[PDB]
């Protein structure tokens, strides 16, 4: 089924380079302009979005009125939100690199974060716009056999669950 995942615009960790999960942070004026580039490239389906501020904004900006479902939540990072990337432990580099095998404590480990996730995607009896986070669209293009990491504000069309249909990025 036709499905369309946006990535919400940056925020300051993102240039930072600190994880962020379940924290509630704002996107950066950069970040909201990525949202209205999005206007008018979307196709008109029924939205659906993270119900973090930065992802229902991106929601906003991009023309949408959209139902929230945590659902759609980045991964709870648990104790790593907010850390350096370049700080991190080995094996929590090696665990969000491969992605597999993340346990953060007093977080969501990378099963339940799927789990949660591809459970979501299942429930859809439609096609849809998805106002997500990047591990969000990470995780469905990797099931599906892709590499994971697209710009922020950019969004994917995937026909869920056999293939990727386009990238699309704005410049
Ligand atoms: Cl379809
Ligand atoms: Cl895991
Ligand atoms: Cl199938």
């Amino acid at each position: 089924m036709e499905l369309w995942l946006v990535r919400h615009g940056e925020t300051l960790w993102n240039r930072e380079g600190r994880l962020l999960g379940w924290t509630d942070l704002p996107m950066t004026a950069e970040g909201e302009a990525q949202a209205r580039r999005l206007k008018g490239a979307l196709p008109s389906l029924p939205a659906f979005s993270s119900d973090l501020l930065r992802a229902r904004r991106t929601a906003e900006l991009a023309g949408f009125s959209p139902r929230l479902y945590p659902e759609l939540r980045e991964i709870h990072f648990g104790a790593l939100e907010g850390a350096l990337w370049e700080t991190l432990d080995p094996r929590y580099k090696e665990a969000l690199l491969r992605f597999q095998g993340f346990h953060p404590p007093g977080g969501e480990s990378l099963s339940a974060f799927q789990e949660r996730v591809f459970r979501f995607l299942e429930g859809l009896k439609a096609p849809a716009v998805l106002f997500t986070h990047g591990g969000v669209v990470r995780a469905v293009l990797r099931a599906l056999g892709e590499d994971g990491l697209v710009p922020p504000g950019s969004a994917v069309a995937v026909d869920w669950p056999r293939r990727v249909l386009v990238r699309l990025a704005l410049d």
